[PDB]
């Protein structure tokens, strides 16, 4: 017995595991069987009572198409559930990649950061901003080097606006969290090299208000470190987006064209 | 669509009744197909046009569901074709209080408090839903007549720009973490500026251009608006505590939901 979405069916047992409103299975093309797929069962009334904007994540995802960037092949709309299909990544998330094998040489991490960067490139050329990148929301698949990467989970995702009634708040906050995805690269990368993120907290709130009071320095770059990763670390993880490395410097920095 | 007739689900629409545009809808008079005597608007919307667009009608249609009461547009039923999507709205027959204004020019005191009272009620819902609208100005304020000015009715239209306010995320940007409830308060500055344009007849604070305006709020850490000598002290007050351009400042829901001048 196997559920029917579509063109695509999948087993129950074949689980990946599960978001807070929804369920993801391992499936498959009917005819085409080899290709596998990931099943996201939503159930749309749980959704209806949270701030889930499912539109707006379906909408990035199809403006979205590249090969470093999870693909949504397919929504079927049930009375009860929503299904997305999407890309099948068959080595988890780079959180769980990080656990099995610490830290990460340089060589290692340009190959995925290079690719991190391609997915930017198309991010940055449509407006959009993610926002929630992070290891668990970065997504692997092996061929047979051999590992690609996948830019995953859009629902915090927001477009760049590219008026006298308009709160003063609203007007002068345009392009605030331009950069945003920028420093979360950065620490990403961070953790990739050093093992631990480079700033921790106690809870939500702790994080805010050491943000919030500037108790915040420059991370310990280990002296191991190639000049170009080190300067792109610095650049990239700078409190204020007024001094952060913009996106052209990035995409063709030093350290991601080399031997 | 050759023909001057469509059905969308259980109502019609006569393409010879438009109402008017927006950037991306295309508005009509139609009613119920039964119950003819059920007069709606039906919007028109290119699904081709809209996947250019940054609209999320998802989100508008979200928050439209969610939304349920008589100082709020309500929404009756979403049609999709692979051409269009089809909202039907409760018809409002006053068009929209920009046109109200230049029909008038200004409102007295007791004509603003009838319509702030309204839209105050529609706030009230807003903030106990967690609901920011963020583009509040007499374009996207309608009226409904019964048969007058206590006979009008008021209803927030346009939640466009609306968004959730969301109640150790190490990897994220300081700016994201730190801006979060930043514009929490921003409803009561525009109710505020439409407030001033009803009483006074032109905006509190006009510019050379949106990037002007910018320039003038972040270089100004406190403006004080012309209040015309006439005013009554309620209405005064209200506008002084709405018009503050830091939200650490500003009148807060509480104090604008029980303010003096909402009661008298
Ligand atoms: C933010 N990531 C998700 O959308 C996601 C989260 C939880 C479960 C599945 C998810 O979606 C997806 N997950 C995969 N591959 C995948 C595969 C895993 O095991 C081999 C795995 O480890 C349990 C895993 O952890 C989340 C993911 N691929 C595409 C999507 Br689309
Ligand atoms: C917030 N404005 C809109 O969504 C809107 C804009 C253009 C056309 C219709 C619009 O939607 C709506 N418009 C009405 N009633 C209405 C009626 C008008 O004349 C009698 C009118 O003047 C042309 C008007 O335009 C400002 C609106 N009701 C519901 C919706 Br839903």
């Amino acid at each position: 017995s196997m559920e029917v979405v579509g063109d695509f069916e999948y087993s129950k047992r074949d689980l990946v595991g599960h978001g807070a409103f929804a369920v993801v299975f391992r499936g498959r093309h009917r005819q085409k069987t080899d290709w596998e797929v990931a099943i996201k069962s939503i159930n749309k009334k749980n959704l209806s009572k949270s701030q889930i904007l499912l539109g707006k994540e379906i909408k990035i995802l199809k403006e979205l198409q590249h090969e470093n960037i999870v693909a949504l092949y397919d929504v079927q709309e049930l009375p009860n559930s929503v299904f997305l299909v999407m890309e099948y990544c068959n080595g988890g998330d780079l959180a769980d990649y990080l656990q099995a094998k610490g830290t990460l040489s340089e060589d290692t991490i340009r190959v995925f950061l290079h690719q991190i960067a391609a997915a930017m490139r198309i991010l940055h050329s449509k407006g959009i901003i993610h926002r929630d990148l992070k290891p668990q929301n970065i997504l692997l698949s092996y061929a047979n080097s051999g590992i690609r990467i996948k830019i995953a989970d859009f629902g915090f995702a927001r477009y760049l606006h590219s008026p006298m009634y308009m709160a003063p708040e609203v007007i002068m906050s345009q392009h605030y969290d331009a950069k945003a995805d920028l420093w979360s690269i950065g620490t990403v990368i961070y953790q990739c090299l050093v093992g631990k993120p480079p700033f921790q907290a106690n809870s939500p709130q702790d994080l805010r208000m050491f943000y919030e009071k500037n108790r915040s320095l420059m991370p310990s770059i280990p002296r191991e470190t190639s000049p170009y990763l080190a300067n792109l670390l610095l650049g990239l993880l700078q409190r204020n987006q007024k001094d952060r490395m913009d996106f052209e410097a990035f995409f063709s920095h030093p350290f991601l064209e080399q031997g």
